C-alpha cells in the first residue's frame, strides 16, 4: 500500500523526481499532469505518479520496472540539463575545509550554474548568507532559477557585479573563488575576509596553482595547501569485487588559506 | 589595530584557539586566565590571547611567531586528543552524497567521537534532528562533550540503546551505519527509512564490502555503489610544485544504497 | 635526404611498420608492395615507405602528414587485432619483481596472445628459457605467431599441456600464473621453483587476491606482497599542463611470493 | 636435505646474499668468512650460510628464524648503502616505454648510482650497449662499482664526459636523460637519436614538466606523453584484505618523445 510517510515529500504537480530503471538509466524531470516521457524503455505516464509515492513502483508502456525517487542536489548537479561546474567530490571537501556552518556569512564567485552555491548555501543554514557575485547576467539568472528550484534562493544574495572593484562585504568568514585568473582578485578576497576567514579557489591546470600560489604568498595568508582527489568507483558485485574499467582522472586543483591580519607587528 | 570584526568570534574564558606557528605546528587550546602552554617553540602565555583576536599575531617566550586562529570542526576532529573517526574526507562526502538537508531526520550509528555525526548535525540545519545509537556509554559521553564544545548538540538525540532490536524512528531520510558487521544491521536499517530514503556504510576491508553488498541485494535496495577516494596535497611551492613524499593510502570504502518499498509488485 | 642509420631498421616487404598522424591516429600494418591503405586521413600508398625510412614523412592522397615508425613491443601488445592481455604498465613491474635477468629459466602460463611472454622473453635474454604452457590450442598457435613476428620465439618453448599434472622443469627461477583459478594451481608452482624462486599471479577481483593469498599462506612462501598501480597520463600542453579528463581504473590485483624450501626444520 | 638446484646461485666468499626475517626485517650483506653480524634479532653467523642455499633457514644466536636469499636488482636498487635514484616503479616501465631489446645501443645520463642504468643494461642484452655519460667522478665510480657487482658492467661504457659538447654517438636507438634542468639538453638528444628513436625523461617537479614540453616542442619530435604513477601495496591477509596505511605519493613525471627526421618537407 501507498505510505503516507515523510509528508514534504508527497508529489505534486511541478515537483521534481527522477525515474530510476533496473539498467541503470535515469530520468529527471518536472512532474506536470498528462505529460508522457518517451524513452528507450518505453512511455511513462507521469499521471501514474501522482497516484505513487516516492520508493514506489512505476511501469513503462513496455512493461519495464523503474521506481520514483526524489532527486538530491548531487542528482539535479549532474543531470544539469549543460555548462562547467565544480563537482560535487570537491564541493563537498570544499565546503568543510572553509568551515561554512549556521550563520556563516560566504561569498561565491563566480557562480556559473549554482551548483557549487547551492552547496554553501546548505551550509550556512537558515541564519546565514551566501554574497554570490556574477557578472554575466546569464548564469546570475540560470542560477536564480535553480537555487529556486532546489529550495535555497533565500539564503543568496545574487549580486550582478563586477568583483575588479572589490567586495562590498567585510569580516566574510569564508571565500570561494572560481574565476579564469584567479591571482587578478586575490587581494579583493583577502580584503573582504574576517581575520582568521578561510579561502579557497580551484585551478584546472598546474601554471595556474603555481601563479596563484605566488600571489597568495604575496600576501597575509597562513596554512595555504593544495590538494587533489581521486574518487574510485566500484563494481557492486558481490563476488566479483573490483574497481570499474575507467574513472574520472582530475577535475581540479583546490587551493585553501587563512586570512591573518599582517605578516609582522 | 585591534578589529572588532565578528563578534561572536571574540575570545573569551573558555574558547578553543587553534595556535599556528612558522614551522606548521598547531596547538588547539581551552582558554582559561593565568594558562601558559609550554611548547618547542617557548611558552604561550594565554594570557595575552584574551587581548589579541582571531587573525593576529602571537610571540611565544623566545620569539618565535605564531597567529591565533579559531579551530575548524576538522581542525577539532583531526586534533582529537584519540579513538577511531571517519575522516573529513569521507565524512563530507558521506553527507552530500546522503543529500542530508534542512529539517531533515536522520539515524547514526555507532557513534564513537562524534565526528561523523557532528557533520550530519551542521548538515540538518536547526530544523532537523541526528538520532545517535550508542550503546557504549563512554562514547556517548565522549560524543556528548565534544558536541557540546562544538556547538551541535541541540541538533543530536543520543540514545544509548542497542540496535539489535530495531530504531524507533520511522520514515527518517537518510542513515549512516559504521559499526564492525553491518551486514547484521541491513535490514533494521532498512525497515527505519523512508521510500527513496538514502543508506550508507563504512568497511575497512574488501571482505566487509563483500559481505555488506550480498546483505543489501537481499533487500529492497536500488541505486547501490561503491566508493573509494584517494587525496594527494602538494607542496605549496610555486617554483617547485610537486606532491607531497607520502600520504594516506586508505580509510574506508564507502558504500550506499537507496530504499525502496519492494522488490517487484 | 634519406639516411642510413640503423641497418637493422631497414622496411623491406614484410616488415610491420607504424603510421603516425598529426591528429594522433595510428597504423599498424605490414608492409607489401603495392598495398594501399584507405583512411580517414586519405589513402596511403605503401609503396612509398619502401623509399622512406624509420622518421620519415609520408603523405596521404588528401595531403596530411604522417610519419613512418618502427613498432614497439607496447606498440604491437596495445594494437592487438583482440583478447585479454596483462598490460605493459603491469606486464614490466611483474618482470622486473620477479627479477627476469639473461640466463634465466622461467615458466609462464596460460599463455594467451603472447604478451606478457613476450616481455618475460626479452628479459631472459639470448641464453634463458621460458617455458610457456598453453592447453588451449588456437592460443599456442596465435602466441607462437606473435611471438615469431615479434623476434622472440628462439627464447620460448610453447608446451600444449595441461598444468593439472604439474610443470616438467624444476629449479626455475621464477613463475608467472595467470589462469582464472590460481589457487588451484599453487602446491604445482611451488614444487617448480627453485629455493629462493619468485613467484607472481594477477587477479582481476578482490575474492580472487584473498582466496590466492590463503592458499599461498598454506605453502613455503614468503615475502608476500600485493599491489596494483594506476597511471594517470597528462595534456603535454606546456602551458596548460593537467591530467587527461578520463584514464583507466583498473587492470589487476598482482601477487607476489618468494619460495621457500620449508616452513620450519 | 640442501638441494644442488641452480649452480650459478651457490654460495661463496664475497657473494651478495639477502637474510629475511619473520618480522620483515631484511639485511643484504657481502658474505665473508668468519664475518658476524650484529642485529635487533640476534648475532647471524655467516659461516653458516656458506653450509646452506638458498630458500634455506638460518637462526639467530636468539633462536630467531630467517631465510637466506639471493637479493634481486630490486632489492639492490632499494637497500642502497644512499643518493637519488629512479625508483624501479618507474624505471621498468620507462625501459619497456623506450622498447630497450636486444643489441640496442642506448644513451643513459647522468648516471648516479647506476640503478637506472642497470636496468638498460639488462634490457640491451648481451649484444647492446648503454653509453653512459656521468661527468660527476663520485658517481662514475659509484656506478662502475654497483654495476660489476650486479653482473652488467661488461654491458655498459661509463664516460666521465660533459654533455654540454654532445653526445658521440648518432643513431641511437633510445636515449634516458635525468639532469637537473633537461631542457638545455634536448638539442644534443634529438642529435644522437636515430629516426623513430625514442626519448624519455623525468622530472621531478611539474614546473620542469613545463619547460621540458616547451623544448621538446620546439624539435622534431612527435608522440609526446608525460605519465606518472602511483602504486598501492595491500595487507596480504586473507580474512582482511586492504590497503596498507601510508604510500609513497610521488616519484617523477615521466615524459617521452618519438625523434622525426624533420618538421616539414
Ligand atoms: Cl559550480
Ligand atoms: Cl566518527
Ligand atoms: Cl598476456
Ligand atoms: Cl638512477
Amino acid at each position: 500500500h501507498h505510505h503516507v510517510g515523510k509528508v514534504a515529500d508527497t508529489l505534486k504537480p511541478g515537483d521534481r523526481v527522477l525515474l530510476s530503471f533496473e539498467d541503470e538509466s535515469e530520468f529527471l524531470v518536472d512532474l506536470e499532469k498528462d505529460k508522457k516521457l518517451h524513452t528507450h524503455l518505453g512511455i511513462i505516464d507521469l499521471n501514474e505518479v501522482f497516484e505513487k509515492g516516492p520508493g514506489e513502483i512505476i511501469r513503462t508502456s513496455a512493461g519495464k520496472k523503474g521506481y520514483i525517487l526524489i532527486p538530491s542536489l548531487i542528482d539535479e548537479i549532474m543531470n544539469m540539463k549543460r555548462t562547467q561546474i565544480v563537482y560535487p567530490k570537491d564541493s563537498s571537501f570544499i565546503a568543510m575545509m572553509l568551515d561554512v556552518k549556521e550563520g556563516d556569512r560566504i561569498i561565491d564567485t563566480g557562480v556559473g550554474s549554482g551548483a557549487m552555491c547551492a552547496v554553501l548555501a546548505r551550509a550556512v543554514g537558515s541564519s546565514g548568507k551566501v554574497f554570490a557575485y556574477e557578472k554575466r547576467e546569464e548564469f546570475a539568472k540560470l542560477a536564480e532559477s535553480n537555487l529556486t528550484k532546489w529550495g535555497l534562493i533565500e539564503r543568496v544574495t545574487i549580486k550582478v557585479r563586477d568583483i575588479s572593484e572589490g567586495f562590498d562585504e567585510k569580516d566574510v568568514d569564508a571565500l570561494f573563488l572560481d574565476v579564469p585568473d584567479p591571482w587578478n582578485y586575490i587581494d579583493k578576497c583577502w580584503e573582504a575576509l574576517k581575520g582568521g576567514g578561510r579561502f579557497a579557489t580551484v585551478c584546472p591546470t598546474t601554471n595556474q596553482v603555481q601563479e596563484t600560489l605566488k600571489k597568495l604568498q604575496e600576501l597575509p595568508f597562513i596554512r595555504i595547501e593544495v590538494w587533489e582527489s581521486l574518487f574510485r568507483p566500484y563494481k557492486p558485485v558481490p563476488e566479483r569485487l573490483r574497481p570499474v574499467d575507467r574513472m574520472v582522472a582530475h577535475t581540479a586543483y583546490m587551493i585553501f588559506a587563512t586570512k591573518v591580519c599582517r605578516r609582522e607587528e
